[PDB]
């Protein structure tokens, strides 16, 4: 018998991740990403600051 | 009454077997069929061999 070969991009699990190639991975001491999220505001009066 | 002859190939039981003729069947000692089956393999990390 001959095996069937599975490719990862053909699977439906590939829409759970975004892959990217990175050759110098062993030289990374620490990698970070940043988020800058701002929130809306309500307006009201009365006995509140 | 005339007897109704039955042929084996018209029956639906012939789909469960493949038939072949062999005139020199009385001179066999041990016929042998052979199989070669391979299996796939997955890759992991951590404390697994």
């Amino acid at each position: 018998n001959t095996l069937n070969f599975v490719r990862f991009l053909e699977l439906g699990l590939s829409v759970a991740c975004i892959c990217t190639k990175f050759p110098e991975l062993a030289y990374v001491r620490d990698g970070v990403i940043q988020f800058e999220v701002q929130q809306p505001m309500i307006a009201r009066d009365g006995p509140h600051p």
